[PDB]
């Protein structure tokens, strides 16, 4: 859905999520942590679950693995974002992916 675009911009700007930072704000290029199991701070994934209504505090049982898969899939299938594959660093101690936000009119 198109709701991811503005929400993710707001989360980067907020500075609440360590590692979710602008790399070049003027070109709308940002880093997002991309860790593997082996907590990893699921705060960003839980926030997306609450925002879309897939989770209710104290009613639904928490499911961090499913929350993580669901946000990663939304980003990968979105036409508003493009991974800069040659910039991502998946095999280091603090791994991350780099994405660019596609300007309106280019999509």
């Amino acid at each position: 859905n198109g709701k991811l675009r503005q929400w993710l911009i707001d989360q980067i700007d907020s500075g609440k999520y360590p590692g979710l930072v602008w790399e070049n704000a003027a070109a709308s290029i940002f880093r997002i942590p991309w860790k593997h199991a082996g907590e990893e701070d699921a705060a960003l994934f839980k926030a997306w679950a609450l925002f879309k209504g897939k989770f209710r505090e104290g009613i639904d049982k928490p499911d961090p693995p499913t929350w993580k898969t669901r946000l990663r899939s939304a980003l990968n299938k979105s036409n508003d974002f493009e991974e800069l594959v040659e910039r991502s660093q998946l095999d280091i101690s603090d791994p991350y992916k780099v994405y660019r936000i596609v300007p309106e009119g280019a999509l």
